This record gives C-alpha cells, sequence and structure tokens, in this order.
C-alpha cells in the first residue's frame, strides 16, 4: 500500500494524517478552506486569491514611478505598507515551530529541544516510490554534476542592483550567528542555540567563550594594540577554540565569538568594526551611569548592538537587497496593535536558501593590488597591514556577482553547493514546487517557465524528469531572476518571511522591551533608532572612507 | 549617597533607572502614566482605574446569585467573561520575561539562559540602608522563630470550601513539574528548563532520563504488573536517579519522571494514574494509526496528556480553588482574536507562592487506619497494597487544611517554611507591599488592616517595625482570608496571573498548534476536550471510587 501522503494531498497548508492500513485525512483546521484535500475557498479565502495581484506585478510597482514613492514614503502610507508586508510576510512562518529532522508532526520535543533546526514542510515520506515523492527518477541527478554543469561560474557575472563585497561580507558575517551546523550532530542540527539575531557571532554562543573574551572591565571585550589600532585580541590572552589551519602561531590568532571567522580578513574586518562598536558603547553607556558595574555595561551594550543590526539589516541590508522604492522602516511598533509572535526558530530551508556564494568574487581587489583566494583565505596579516578604513574603502568599491541566473558560483568553493545539494537530501526536502505552494505561489508547469530559457530546462528535464521532481535549492539559484534583479521571485518569496519573522521575533522588538530603560535611556535608544553602516565603521576609526552596500556611481 | 532605587519611587510599573552619581529616572513607557514617578494618570487610564470595582467586591459578584450564574453559564457570557478573566490576568505578567537573581535589568542572558527562574520585581538593591529597601530594622526576624510564632499549626484548621488531600496531592504532583531549584547552582535556578505544563515529572526534565522511562515499544512507558494491576517500572528495568533514602534498593524503587515523588504515595499515586492514561492513549491512538511508530506514538500520548493536565486544572482545580459560581472554561480559541504570547518562564515569587504546606494534615486516614508522617513518608508499599482506587477514595474523603489565616502549617514540614523564608531573603525579594503594589492593589497601611485582628498584628508590628517591611511569603499566609475561602485576596490576585499565564502559555494552546491532527485526530482531541478527574481515574482502574477534589457532602 503506498503512503497516500506521498502525493502530497492536503493543499494550502492542510495537514496529512494517516489513518488506518491506506488511509489518509487533511486537518483544514483555520486554512481558509474546506473539502478532503482542503481546496474548497470561503468566501474571504477566494476573494484574497483572485484579486492579489501577482509577485511579478507587486515587485513592479515596488520598483518603478520613484516620483510616487518619494512622496508615499513622506506620509503615514509608508507605515501602513511596512506593517503590511510585516504582518503579511510572517503570517506564512508556523510559530511556535513545528517540525524537524526527527518529527515530521507537532511534538514537545520538537517545541524544547533547540539544538534541532525546525522545518515548514515534513520531509519526503522514507518510504515513498521515488526520493522526491512520486515523480522523477528512482535516483536524483549527482550534485557534483548537477553544480558544475548549472552552477560554477565561467565568467563573472556582477549584480545589477549594484550590490558590493562590504554587502557579501556583511550578509556572511550576520548570518553566522544563526546558521552553525553542528559537525558531531550532523545535519538538522545547530549549535547556534540563539536562533537569531543574538549577536553570538560577537559575544560567542556560550557563556564560557563569552567569559574569556570579555576583559570584565568596563563592561568591555578583550582587545590588543596594533599599529595604534584597536583590533580582536590574540587567541593567547582570550584562549577561545578559534578554527584555524593546524601550524599557525597562536600570536597571529584572533581571537572572537564565532570559530570560522578567522577563514576570511573580510570576516575579521567586521568583527572587529562591532568589537570597537561594543567598547565604544561601553565608554557612552559608562559616562551616563558612572554606578554601573561591568556586568551591566556589557549586557546593555549587547543589547544596543542587538538594535543597531536590526536597524541596519532592515532600513540598508534588506532595502539594497529588495531594491525597492519603498522605504523600509524599522519599527517595533508597527507590530503593538497585531498578533505577533516574539518567538523564532531557524529553519533548515532558510539556512539552505542563504547559501549565496555567488556573490563572492574572482579575486579581491584592494587598491592597486589584487588578491587570489589563496591570498586571501586565512590571510592573518591582511587586516592589520591595510586597517580598517582601506578594506572597507575597497570592499565598498567591488561588485559582488549576481546570485541567481545560474552559473556564477566561483570555483573555489563549488563544493560547498555541492554539500548543500547532498545535505538536502539526506534532510529529504520536499520538491520546489511543494515550497512554491507552501509559500503562496503557482508551481511551475515546466522547467522552461522555471529558467525562462530553452537550453538549460531541457538538459534539467533530461535529469530530473519531471519539473515536480526539481529540488529546493537548485531550484532557487535556476529560477529566472526578476528583471535586472539580484535574484528571482522565490528567494524573495521564501526568504522575506523567514528573515522578517526572524528580525521582528526578536524579543527586544516586544513592548515588553522595546523601552528606553532597556537600552540604558534616551542615549542608547537612539543609538539603536538612528544606526547606519556608515555611522557604525566611520565612529570607530580615524578616517572615513567611502562606505556602502552599493558600488559608488 | 543612598541609592534612589531603595525607596522604590516609581509606580505603577514604570522602570527605575541609576543616572549619574546620585539621580535617578523613571521609564514610563505604556504605563498609562507620566511625571517623575509614573504617577500622573492618562485620561483613560484614570476613566478605567475610577470605574474598576475592586477585587473584594468582583469577589462578591463570582461567589453570590446561582439562579443569575446559572443562566451565564449555559450562554455565551460564559465565554465571554472567561476571555476577559484570561486577558487581564495575564496581562500582569511580563512576556518575554524580564529580571532574574543575576540581573535587575532586561539582558540577553536573562533571556535565554532558562537555569534561572525570572522574577516580576528587581531585587533590594544590595546597598540599601535596610534589608528591605529602606524601611523596617537593619536585622530581619529570625525564620525560625517568625515561622513557630505564626505558621506553626497547633489546631488543625480545615479548609471551609471542602478541599480534600485528592486535591492536595494533585497541587504538589503538578507544581513540581515546573518547580525544581537546583541545590548545585542553588536559588534562583532551576532544573524544570520547560518552565510550564510539559509533564516532565512523568516523562522527566532531560532525554536521557526520558529513554531510560519508555519502553520504546507502542509509545509506552515501562511499567511492571503488581497484584494484577499496573504501576511505574523499579528503578532496576529502567535506571533513572530517584531521591530515596540510603539503603533502599534499585529493585525496590519506582522510578518515574520526578526524582523526588518516591517520598509520598500520594505522588507516586499521581504518577501510576498518568501513567496509566499514558499507555491507554497509546493504545487509542494505536487502533486509529496502525502504520504509525513508536515515537510518534510516544509524542502524540504526551501531547494529549499535555491537554486533560491543563483541562482538568482549569475546569476542575481551578473551579475548586476559587469556589466562582462562573464555570471557568479551557478553550484555546477564546484568545485566537487577542494579543498574546505562548511562551511562559517560571518567576521565582510564583514558587515562593505555591508553597501550600498548610494543606496537609495531622495524619492520613486510609479507611479504618490512620497513618502518621513517620509511616506515610518514604512508605515503598502502601500504594501497592491498597491499590489506586483504595487510597484516591481515601484521600477524596479526607479534608485539606486551610492554606491562608496563618498558624496552619503541621510541626513535621514547617522546616520548609523557614527555608522558604530564608530563600526570599537571599533572593532579596521586595516586601509584599511591593508587590501588592505591582499586581494592582492598594498596599496595606497597618499590620491590623493585613490580617483583621489584632493580637497577631501588634506582634508582627513589633518585629517588623513597620508594614512596608513585611516579607512575601509571611504576607501571603497571614493575610485576612475571603468570607469562607481558603486564602485571601493576595494569593488569588498574585497567584491567578502566574498560574493563567502559565496554562494558557502553553504552546498547545496556540492557533498553530490547537488542531485535531496534533494530537492524533478527532479522537485524540476530545480526549483533551472531555478530560475529567473522574474519567482520569476510573478510565485507568477496575471499580469506580469516589474521586473529586472537594470531600463528598
Ligand atoms: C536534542 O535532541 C537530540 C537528538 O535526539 C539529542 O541527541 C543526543 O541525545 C540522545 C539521547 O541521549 C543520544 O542517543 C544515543 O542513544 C544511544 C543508544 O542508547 C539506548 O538507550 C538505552 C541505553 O541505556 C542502557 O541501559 C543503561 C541504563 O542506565 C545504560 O547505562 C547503558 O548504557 C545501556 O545502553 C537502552 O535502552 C538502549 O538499549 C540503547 O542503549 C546511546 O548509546 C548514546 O550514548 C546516545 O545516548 C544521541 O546520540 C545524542 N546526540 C545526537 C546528535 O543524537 C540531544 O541530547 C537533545 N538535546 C537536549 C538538550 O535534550
Ligand atoms: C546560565 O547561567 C549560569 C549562571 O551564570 C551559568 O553558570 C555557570 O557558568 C559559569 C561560567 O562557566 C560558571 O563560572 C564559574 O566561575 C569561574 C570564573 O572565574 C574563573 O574563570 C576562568 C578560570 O578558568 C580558566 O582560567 C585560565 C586563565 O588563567 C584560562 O586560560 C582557562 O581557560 C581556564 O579554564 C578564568 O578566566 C578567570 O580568571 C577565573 O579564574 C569559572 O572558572 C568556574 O569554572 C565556574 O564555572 C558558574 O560557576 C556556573 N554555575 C553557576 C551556578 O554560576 C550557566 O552555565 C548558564 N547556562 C547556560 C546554558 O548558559
Ligand atoms: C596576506 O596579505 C598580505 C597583504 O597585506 C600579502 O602581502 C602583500 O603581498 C603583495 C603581493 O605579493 C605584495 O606586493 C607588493 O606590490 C608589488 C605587486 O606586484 C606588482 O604588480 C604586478 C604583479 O606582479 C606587476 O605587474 C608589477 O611589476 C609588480 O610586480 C610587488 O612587486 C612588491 O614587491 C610588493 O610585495 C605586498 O607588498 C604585500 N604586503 C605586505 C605588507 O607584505 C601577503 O602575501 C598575504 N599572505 C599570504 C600567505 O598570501
Ligand atoms: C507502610 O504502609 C503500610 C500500610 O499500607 C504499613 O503496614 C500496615 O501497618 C499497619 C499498622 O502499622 C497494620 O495494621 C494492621 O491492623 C491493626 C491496626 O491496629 C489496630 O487499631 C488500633 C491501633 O493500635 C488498636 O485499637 C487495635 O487494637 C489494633 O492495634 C494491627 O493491630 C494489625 O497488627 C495489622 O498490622 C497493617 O496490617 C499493615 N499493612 C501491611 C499489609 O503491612 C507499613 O508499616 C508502612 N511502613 C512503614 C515504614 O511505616
Ligand atoms: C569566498 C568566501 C566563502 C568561503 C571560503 C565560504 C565557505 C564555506 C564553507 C567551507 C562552508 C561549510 C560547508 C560544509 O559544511 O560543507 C560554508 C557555509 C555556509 N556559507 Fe559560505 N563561504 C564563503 C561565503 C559566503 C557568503 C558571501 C555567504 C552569504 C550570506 C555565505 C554563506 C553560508 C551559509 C548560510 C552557510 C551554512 C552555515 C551552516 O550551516 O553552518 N558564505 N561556506
Ligand atoms: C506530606 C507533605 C510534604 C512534605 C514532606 C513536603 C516537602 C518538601 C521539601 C522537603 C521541600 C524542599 C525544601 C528545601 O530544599 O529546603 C519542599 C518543597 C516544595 N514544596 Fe512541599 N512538601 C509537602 C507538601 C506540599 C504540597 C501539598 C504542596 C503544594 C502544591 C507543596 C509544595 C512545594 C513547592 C512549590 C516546593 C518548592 C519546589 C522547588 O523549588 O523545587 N508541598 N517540600
Ligand atoms: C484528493 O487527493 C487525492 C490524492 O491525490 C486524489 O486522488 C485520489 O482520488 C482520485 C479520484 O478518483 C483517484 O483517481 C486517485 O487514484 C486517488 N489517489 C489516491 C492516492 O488515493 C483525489 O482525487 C482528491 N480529491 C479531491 C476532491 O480533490
Ligand atoms: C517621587 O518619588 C520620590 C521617592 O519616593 C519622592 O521623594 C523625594 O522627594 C521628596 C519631596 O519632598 C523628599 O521628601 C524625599 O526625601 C525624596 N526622596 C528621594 C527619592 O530622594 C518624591 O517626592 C516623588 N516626587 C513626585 C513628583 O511625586
Ligand atoms: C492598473 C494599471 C495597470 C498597469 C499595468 C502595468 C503593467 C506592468 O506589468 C508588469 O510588467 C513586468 C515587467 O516589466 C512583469 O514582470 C509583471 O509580471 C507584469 O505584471
Ligand atoms: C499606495 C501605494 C501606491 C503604489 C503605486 C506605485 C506604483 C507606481 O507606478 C508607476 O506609475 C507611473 C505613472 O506615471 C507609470 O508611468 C510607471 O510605469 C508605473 O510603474
Ligand atoms: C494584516 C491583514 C490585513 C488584511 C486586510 C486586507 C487588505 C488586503 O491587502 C492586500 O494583501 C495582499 C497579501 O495577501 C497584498 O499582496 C496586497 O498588496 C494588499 O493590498
Ligand atoms: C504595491 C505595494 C504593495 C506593498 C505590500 C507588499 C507586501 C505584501 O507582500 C506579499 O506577501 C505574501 C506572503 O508572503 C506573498 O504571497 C505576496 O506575493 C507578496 O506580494
Ligand atoms: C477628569 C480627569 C481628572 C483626572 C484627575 C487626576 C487624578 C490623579 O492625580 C494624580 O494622583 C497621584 C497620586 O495621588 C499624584 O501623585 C499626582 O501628582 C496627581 O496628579
Ligand atoms: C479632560 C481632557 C482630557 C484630554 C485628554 C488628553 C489627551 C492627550 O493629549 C496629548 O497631550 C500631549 C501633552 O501636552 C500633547 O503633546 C499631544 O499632542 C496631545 O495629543
Ligand atoms: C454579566 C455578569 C453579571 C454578574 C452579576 C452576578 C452577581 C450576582 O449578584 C447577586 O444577585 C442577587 C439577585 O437575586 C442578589 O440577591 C445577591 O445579593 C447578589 O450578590
Ligand atoms: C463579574 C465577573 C467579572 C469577571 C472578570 C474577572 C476577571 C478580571 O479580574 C481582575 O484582574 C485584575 C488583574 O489581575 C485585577 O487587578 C482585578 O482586581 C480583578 O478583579
Ligand atoms: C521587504 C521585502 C519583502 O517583504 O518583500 C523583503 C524582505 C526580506 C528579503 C530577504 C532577506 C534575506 C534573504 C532573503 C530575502 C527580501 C525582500
Ligand atoms: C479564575 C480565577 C481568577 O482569575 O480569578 C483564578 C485563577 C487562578 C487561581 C490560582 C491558581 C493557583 C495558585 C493561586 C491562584 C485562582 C483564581
Amino acid at each position: 500500500p503506498v503512503n497516500p501522503c506521498c502525493y502530497y494531498p492536503c493543499q494550502h497548508q492542510g495537514i496529512c494524517v494517516r489513518f488506518g492500513l491506506d488511509r489518509y485525512q487533511c486537518d483544514c483546521t483555520r486554512t481558509g478552506y474546506s473539502g478532503p484535500n482542503c481546496t474548497i475557498p470561503e468566501i474571504w479565502t477566494w476573494l484574497r486569491t483572485t484579486l492579489r495581484p501577482s509577485p511579478s506585478f507587486i515587485h513592479f510597482l515596488l520598483t518603478h514611478g520613484r516620483w510616487l514613492w518619494d512622496f508615499v514614503n513622506a506620509t503615514f502610507i509608508r507605515d501602513t505598507l511596512m506593517r503590511l508586508v510585516l504582518t503579511v510576510r510572517s503570517n506564512l512562518i508556523p510559530s511556535p515551530p513545528t517540525y524537524n529532522i526527527a518529527h515530521d508532526y507537532i511534538s514537545w520535543e520538537s517545541f524544547s529541544n533547540v539544538s534541532y533546526y525546525t522545518r515548514i514542510l515534513p520531509s519526503v515520506p522514507r518510504d515513498c516510490p521515488t526520493p522526491m515523492g512520486t515523480k522523477g527518477k528512482k535516483q536524483l541527478p549527482d550534485a557534483e554534476f548537477l553544480s558544475r554543469r548549472f552552477l560554477l561560474r565561467r565568467k563573472f557575472i556582477p549584480d545589477p542592483q549594484g550590490t558590493n563585497l562590504m554587502f557579501a561580507f556583511f550578509a556572511q558575517h550576520f548570518t553566522h550567528q544563526f546558521f552553525k551546523t553542528s559537525g558531531k550532530m550532523g545535519p538538522g542540527f545547530t549549535k547556534a542555540l540563539g536562533h537569531g539575531v543574538d549577536l553570538g557571532h560577537i559575544y560567542g554562543d556560550n557563556l564560557e567563550r563569552q567569559y574569556q573574551l570579555r576583559l570584565f572591565k568596563d563592561g568591555k571585550l578583550k582587545y590588543q594594540m596594533l599599529n595604534g589600532e584597536v583590533y580582536p585580541p590574540s587567541v593567547e590572552e582570550a584562549p577561545v577554540l578559534m578554527h584555524y589551519p593546524r601550524g599557525i602561531p597562536p600570536q597571529s590568532q584572533m581571537a572572537v565569538g564565532q570559530e570560522v571567522f578567522g577563514l576570511l580578513p573580510g570576516l575579521m574586518l567586521y568583527a572587529t568594526i562591532w568589537l570597537r562598536e561594543h567598547n565604544r558603547v561601553c565608554d557612552l553607556l559608562k559616562a551616563e551611569h558612572p554606578t554601573w558595574g561591568d556586568e551591566q555595561l556589557f549586557q546593555t551594550a549587547r543589547l544596543i548592538l542587538i538594535g543597531e543590526t536590526i536597524k541596519i539589516v532592515i532600513e540598508e541590508y534588506v532595502q539594497q537587497l529588495s531594491g525597492y522604492f519603498l522605504q523600509l522602516k524599522f519599527d517595533p511598533e508597527l507590530l503593538f496593535g497585531a498578533q505577533f509572535q516574539y518567538r523564532n526558530r531557524i529553519a533548515m530551508e532558510f539556512n539552505q536558501l542563504y547559501h549565496w556564494h555567488p556573490l563572492m568574487p574572482d579575486s579581491f581587489r584592494v587598491g592597486p593590488q589584487d588578491y587570489s583566494y589563496e591570498q586571501f583565505l586565512f590571510n592573518t596579516s591582511m587586516l592589520v597591514d591595510y586597517g580598517v578604513e582601506a578594506l572597507v574603502d575597497a570592499f565598498s568599491r567591488q561588485p559582488a556577482g549576481r546570485i541567481g541566473g545560474g552559473r556564477n558560483i566561483d570555483h573555489h568553493i563549488l563544493h560547498v553547493a555541492v554539500d548543500v545539494i547532498k545535505e538536502s537530501r539526506v534532510l529529504r526536502l520536499q520538491p520546489f514546487n511543494e515550497y512554491r505552494k507552501r509559500f503562496g505561489m503557482k508551481p511551475y508547469t515546466s522547467f522552461q517557465e522555471l529558467t525562462g530559457e530553452k537550453e538549460m530546462a531541457a538538459e534539467l528535464e533530461e535529469l530530473y524528469g519531471d519539473i515536480d521532481a526539481l529540488e529546493f535549492y537548485p531550484g532557487l539559484l535556476l529560477e529566472k531572476c526578476h528583471p535586472n534583479s539580484i535574484f528571482g521571485e522565490s528567494m524573495i518569496e521564501m526568504g522575506a518571511p523567514f528573515s522578517l519573522k526572524g528580525l521582528l521575533g526578536n524579543p527586544i522588538c516586544s513592548p515588553e522591551y522595546w523601552k528606553a530603560s532597556t537600552f540604558g535611556g534616551e542615549v542608547g535608544f537612539n543609538l539603536v533608532k538612528t544606526a547606519t553602516l556608515k555611522k557604525l565603521v566611520c565612529l570607530n576609526t580615524k578616517t572615513c572612507p567611502y562606505v556602502s552596500f552599493h558600488v559608488p556611481d
């Protein structure tokens, strides 16, 4: 008897439950539909769906008519729309979280064990006829072949939106505080127990590590002086585990919150900027609160930096990424009248979607000098040799690669995409089309509709055999991009919900925490409300270089 | 310079923050008040407080006019009132949680480290003129003296509401799933990381322990047969750490989720009933779902038992406790249209408040036999000797002692109260009157007003010197009791918020989880919806004895 849930019979988030030896029932509770497979719409459900413009038309509206948007952005309409965006996008993510790699049903273990990444759609049943369920071949295309054929970069394709490396390293630094897959436990497990913006990549993901990194004086983080400049301390003064190639002297190993940041100067660059921001904030707090001890100074600075991070990510990072003329706004109060849960659980699908390796260039240009991957990766003297300002200027000037479209991952890191595809199969992620529906989009009827071209589509069709067998990650990177965009609609329609839910679901955005006293008063609250990338760098450097998420003109 | 916040200047939940060397500022954000101390009301705030009837009057309305409540309870008005109770009570509890024993301010560590009990009011600053702030003497009364003088029972005082031992043991059993203070870490720390109704007292507070307790067959829990009846397994069969006096071998110990349950037959009685219920539910689930494996049967049954627990607690436990003519109702759907966070963090004040030792009798009567504490405590055969039905019948017929009013704690366990008072001082809990205000009541102006009498009031007055120096726990237990009630208004006004928040804050009550599929379908969902104390017992025993939370008429 073939497992009926392998046919993915339940639609619109209805829940498929096996009954008896060969039957099944769909739980349509609060889905807005009824019927055996939750396909019969209620009045409002129908109106909403038949009158709702497509993601492509909305994307069009949001990226045209700057004159009208400039007007709108200066009115209450800016808040009305930002609220709509926030609520409509986040409503797609279940909270409290539902499934994980071990349970394809709600359970107390899935709810309480935070070492697990959560998941939005259950896994493909292990007893299905094919790897993807019912469609496709008995064996999926070879991961290595799939990557070399469709993901490997031939000629560098720059992001048409003007995104640069300053943005690419920001994204890598930022996401690594919540994507920390455990090697020991395996796929489906994380070590970033904070499941969000807790800044564990600065303060450490565990208490013992945090303590080794702290100076325990004035609430500050340990540091060292080099060429009269402030940098993270060496592992000798802050005995913390760091992932460095064997043979590298401890004196040349910098100690920071995230163990893998010694991998790239671009990562240590941000680690340095934030470390300096932390100590700088500590100084501001101390002047305002001379009676405070080291602990409160440290904890309050952390909250301020968390706020500064969310602010910059929404108003500058996501702004650059979206390309929207609507001025995004970070304002927790926009949700104080709505039903919203201030909690977040990182999804394995979100982890998959954020592998933006295509952003990395062919080489790294620092002034007249061009540096190869071998001169850049694990280079422990570049940051100190050039200093923060020089690297920020350089990264802000060099363009990053386009993410969507295919064939744009540098050969030096193509192996990551290969492992991502392999991980996807161990996690038994459902097919791309099931995720399209889960996120409110119509499934693609053919590979041609997906890619927008004919040659790659024909080859994919031969390899997968059926569009309904196309996998999650390949689908995301091979989907045709929006006009002049960094990526396709699925990346936005699927990524926006996870991202927004992750940003606003932070406890500091709750009515309980979002108050001046939480940040030490008006001074600290204002630091959060008015934070910018430019201020983050220039208030912590001797000179002010060109700083931005987009290349200059 | 005296610490300005030692005077507890900020009112109505305003937050006191130290500025400069000797100044302070109150953050009145969203309190509904403004001004230096958060005392100037906004028009609506004033309107609401002036029209608000007193807790005494509302208590009067809820305990009179049966004819009217009989009409109300059979209509939608019952639901309207329950929702009001729910939202208004839970709104007094901060969520996300605020402080803990280490931080008297919001911090990321307080939010993320669940080993800490949270707290509603910050601690008494360590640099205050007196132990309670600025009022009272430089030295608090001796804890032992206080207990002997005002808490020690002289003549057993039965609860006037008819509460029995079946209720007392249920309460002790139930609360021990979320109150597990860590001896190793000390005051302020808990081992019950679930912080709520997770049934960890049945399944264990950690995974390793849960695995030792499970049969891994049919989703069931290990068990043993004795005299043809089902009981928890021995430690020899389920090797988990149980706290038994030294010398008692593993084969003679019973292994259950909570390590301290071997202490009393009353606790193991409930451990036995719930274990039978778990396995009984597994049977019903397997009949409906023959394809389900052991893990899903186990997890689903746990969710059902959690649901049955909350149902019984709200509609029978709290109902008995309140004495309201209003028929309380457990219906998560009542909050779906409101703003509510589905999370809970156990407060140290709630732990203190729940020390209901006065409930325990002078001796334990089982039919013709009367057992002393010496014969009852640590008795390893009584449960099996009498069987479940017999003990339930016996406990359901024996009256429990009155909680409030004072002088009603059996000398055998008075030492617990002494330690609660000592613990309170290590935690530096603010005075009783500060808590009265935090929970919407007027502070008491004298001990006479507090106790309602003159003898104890005069002595307390001399020991403490000032009503504003009275401590939390002593205050709760010495407050005058409502007419014919089990305890005073403070117990209700402070206890209800914590209780209701903890019950409805459970994720199974969220819109995401409260669906039939979560419980395996309609059969499991109805088990939750129609759960009853009588059914919990009678469907798991050979015969059906007298079972209730109140003695028979
Ligand atoms: C979050 O969730 C993850 C995933 O579940 C947790 O992972 C870890 O915990 C699991 C449970 O501890 C680990 O499971 C392994 O199970 C192996 C098999 O053991 C079996 O169970 C008992 C073993 O006990 C037996 O009897 C005596 C009794 O004392 C015992 O001393 C003796 O050793 C004997 O084996 C038995 O019934 C069976 O026959 C099996 O032996 C273990 O051998 C192994 O050590 C481990 O416990 C799992 O591997 C862990 N890691 C991962 C990645 O899964 C994680 O702990 C959870 N986190 C939290 C905070 O809950
Ligand atoms: C939830 O919250 C609780 C409460 O904070 C927390 O408690 C435990 O964790 C902390 C931190 O691990 C424990 O700290 C204890 O105090 C001392 C700290 O002082 C010393 O620490 C270092 C000593 O060892 C190191 O010294 C050399 C330097 O010469 C260094 O090179 C080596 O690395 C070496 O290991 C040192 O840096 C410093 O100078 C001091 O000597 C700890 O050392 C000690 O081990 C203690 O552990 C608490 O005691 C823990 N329990 C309690 C009750 O506080 C929980 O861990 C937390 N839970 C979670 C999940 O976060
Ligand atoms: C970690 O990063 C540091 C950078 O801080 C690396 O050190 C730097 O390495 C560069 C390249 O080896 C050094 O180059 C300098 O400038 C010229 C560059 O070459 C010139 O341009 C092209 C290239 O051949 C030709 O057309 C020109 O004729 C000319 O050759 C070089 O010739 C100079 O000799 C000089 O070295 C740079 O000086 C150096 N910086 C410092 C402070 O050492 C470092 O190698 C890297 N570590 C590792 C292990 O890769
Ligand atoms: C754990 O609990 C069990 C009960 O489940 C304890 O065992 C039981 O102990 C009682 C008394 O200790 C035994 O009593 C039986 O019946 C009479 C009762 O006494 C009578 O009533 C009064 C009392 O003096 C007098 O007026 C009468 O003359 C008469 O004495 C007793 O006399 C009998 O000898 C008989 O023991 C009961 O039988 C026993 N149950 C079993 C099956 O063992 C057990 O002690 C306890 N463990 C500990 C450590 O206390
Ligand atoms: C040239 C620079 C880069 C190098 C050397 C690099 C490297 C790596 C390696 C070695 C891994 C782990 C692979 C495995 O376990 O198989 C990884 C993972 C990952 N990378 Fe990159 N990467 C780069 C850039 C970036 C960028 C710019 C982003 C975009 C935000 C990013 C995102 C991620 C994510 C989300 C993961 C998974 C983390 C996890 O599960 O722990 N990377 N990368
Ligand atoms: C036969 C009677 C009982 C005995 C022997 C007993 C005993 C004890 C002991 C020995 C402690 C721990 C004290 C310490 O660490 O200093 C404790 C705690 C506790 N007891 Fe009782 N008790 C009884 C009844 C009850 C009842 C009826 C309730 C009410 C629901 C209750 C509730 C509590 C609570 C809430 C704690 C604190 C738990 C914690 O923080 O871990 N007890 N008791
Ligand atoms: C509900 O979903 C099922 C599952 O795909 C649909 O398919 C079933 O019913 C068909 C109608 O006759 C049969 O032809 C299929 O063999 C049968 N498949 C399975 C797995 O049982 C079903 O038609 C859908 N019903 C509705 C109303 O949409
Ligand atoms: C605000 O609260 C403070 C603290 O309770 C009040 O007390 C301060 O001001 C009084 C005015 O005469 C003095 O008598 C007190 O000594 C002084 N105490 C402190 C904290 O320094 C204050 O009156 C209140 N003010 C308002 C506006 O209500
Ligand atoms: C009510 C006024 C409607 C005007 C119709 C505007 C037409 C915009 O049309 C849009 O063009 C895009 C490409 O430029 C496509 O990607 C979108 O799918 C399409 O809807
Ligand atoms: C309330 C929010 C309204 C957002 C609507 C913005 C959409 C801008 O729409 C623009 O209108 C222009 C009309 O002169 C056209 O010429 C542009 O092609 C079109 O994209
Ligand atoms: C927070 C929910 C508010 C519902 C009010 C109805 C207003 C409908 O609002 C619509 O929602 C769509 C998404 O479903 C958007 O794509 C449309 O642009 C928006 O106008
Ligand atoms: C014209 C301006 C419109 C502003 C509203 C945009 C925000 C609504 O965004 C909508 O979110 C939904 C759920 O994730 C998606 O299914 C829709 O395709 C998307 O347009
Ligand atoms: C029509 C509305 C009338 C509002 C009158 C406001 C009454 C509250 O008045 C306030 O009472 C506090 C406590 O006694 C004082 O500390 C404040 O200074 C006082 O303004
Ligand atoms: C009996 C009259 C009651 C009036 C209710 C006051 C409503 C709140 O009024 C507010 O007062 C603030 C302080 O001056 C102003 O800054 C705000 O603009 C104003 O809206
Ligand atoms: C909608 C909620 C209404 C709550 C009101 C219930 C209060 C019952 O009130 C009772 O009414 C009786 C009338 O016969 C009086 O005799 C009692 O003294 C009075 O306490
Ligand atoms: C007549 C029936 C009334 C039902 C409403 C009772 C529920 C509201 O209860 C109220 O909760 C507040 C916050 O905890 C307390 O401050 C009030 O004193 C209390 O009466
Ligand atoms: C505002 C806009 C929307 O809601 O449309 C939006 C929000 C978030 C992202 C995002 C961020 C990170 C990864 C992937 C996607 C993209 C667009
Ligand atoms: C419904 C009623 C109300 O909200 O009035 C209520 C709710 C809860 C308790 C309670 C529970 C445990 C300890 C202490 C108190 C008491 C009364």
